[PDB]
């Protein structure tokens, strides 16, 4: 039960900067903006369901994102 709380916390703190990181996306080419906006509703979806297959992998979908983002940015 250990893995699938700390997965659910950890993709909690993701979203917690899903505003903040699709905001960033205004001054990049639009397909930032589009993408995150799929990998966001998605994580939340995913957090909701509480499944951890489907947490698992809407981490690492929003954490591929959230990086193309903060490289975009430099």
């Amino acid at each position: 039960e250990y893995q699938n709380e700390k997965l659910a916390n950890e993709l909690k703190s993701l979203l917690d900067e899903l505003n903040v990181n699709e905001l960033a996306t205004g001054s990049l080419n639009t397909y930032y903006k589009r993408t995150i906006k799929i990998s966001g509703q998605k994580a939340m979806y995913a957090l909701k369901s509480k499944d951890f297959k489907k947490m698992s992998e809407a981490k690492y979908q929003l954490q591929k994102i959230y990086n193309e983002i903060d490289e975009a940015l430099k």
